[PDB]
């Protein structure tokens, strides 16, 4: 039950002598996964219905720089917009949600949030996502 | 639009990336590989070990020639070749080897001229009466002789 | 279908077919280019060279190392090392090598399994911790230790 | 005024297992003046039009086995088809009616007919065709 390594080809900018403009290949290997996992948390930045009564999890001009599945662990590098001052409630509903949202693709055990490429104590607020981290594991990663 | 035969494929090579002694671990270090950089590297190793024993052809260059790099700069192949493939030959070999590379590289789209240098750098010449100083295609080769 | 990353690309070398000292003229000889086997076979070069000294990663394969050929069979990757290959491992440096190969090669989609040789033979072990002596994929590689 | 090089890719039987059929690509580059050529050759054979008056210049079961082009030369290579008995007028009809045909294509000046991969003396006939040849050549190759 799922969509496996997924050829993909981009067309980028290949012209140089600017008579003439020419686009090239680069070919990608990705894995459903990434791409459906990728899709998902864009889904969760663009926030809940406004038809409906939730509350955002992420700030609305967060911006995901990249997704990656190393393993079990899915690596979500997002921008310095995500980190923002939140009350320990409204951050552990985040990460819950974040959790719940990705853990959703079974490959997925647990997720290590990246903020600008780098490693980060802190989204909110109380909680330590200096290293992966699982459901299990929220509680004690409180500070 | 580029006619590229094979074009650009974004890749990772995993090395070792271990610090734990109890737990191996392997870490990316990406790799663009060059569809048509590798597919024209074959090639010229390709003409390098020479036609099949089974078959009436002869070689274009001398078998303990090695490629030292092939590289694709725009539309011109630079074949980076070692001092093996400087030696004496007859004007008609030596046009018929200049004559092979290009008809065999030049099945690549993206190529339309090739520059044969000698250990990284220029030559003025592989068997001596053909002048490849500068990057050249079919239609150069009469004008080349010297 | 197929989900070849390249495919075959069936092509010719052009070598020396003159006869006539006055004439110079070549003939093509096919070759049938599989480009899995070049991308494979670029990639196994690709780490035999190591990482990058500008990083931190390690090398998996001792850098004397020699591609002596590869191939693909149906679904498993047969790669042909020389002697230099086989050397005194730790158990956690080589599950590292092999987990570091099959990780590189199974990106190309056709191959699931690898099956390394030294001197186009069979081996027990790399390092002395792992039996190679079958063809194995990643799930493979606990069960193969020794 | 052309079209150039081609890539073109062929999919053929690529299963070994019997238990999933799957279909491999086999890749092929030529210039669209032998995809041309050979479309003309294939043409000729069918034969004129039988709402008209004109005769064909080739047996109707010739078959093309192939057909290449070294330099200026057109190797049409023909089956065993193509050789019957023909009158010295009839056979310089057909070698002209080739020629005029395939010489359209401007990068050809020259055919050379082959049968069975092989050379041959003639496909008639008096005419010798066991070298490549132009309209020029086609008087000084009776006999
Ligand atoms: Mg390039
Ligand atoms: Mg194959």
């Amino acid at each position: 039950d799922l969509i496996g390594d997924i050829d993909l080809s981009l067309y980028f900018d290949g012209t140089k002598d600017e008579q003439n403009p020419k686009i090239e290949q680069q070919e990608i290997l990705v894995d459903g996964d990434e791409i459906l996992g990728q899709y998902l948390i864009q889904a969760l930045i663009q926030g809940p219905s406004q038809k409906g009564s939730l509350a955002p999890i992420l700030p609305k001009d967060t911006k995901l720089l990249s997704f990656d599945i190393k393993d079990d662990i899915a690596i979500i590098n997002l921008s310095k917009e995500a980190i923002v001052n939140m009350s320990a409630t409204k951050e552990q509903a985040t990460l819950e949600g974040i959790i719940a949202t990705i853990t959703q693709i079974p490959s997925i055990n647990k997720i290590n949030i990246l903020v600008d490429n780098q490693m980060v104590d802190s989204l909110g607020g109380n909680f330590d996502i200096s290293k992966p981290f699982g459901k299990e594991d929220i509680p004690n990663l409180k500070i």
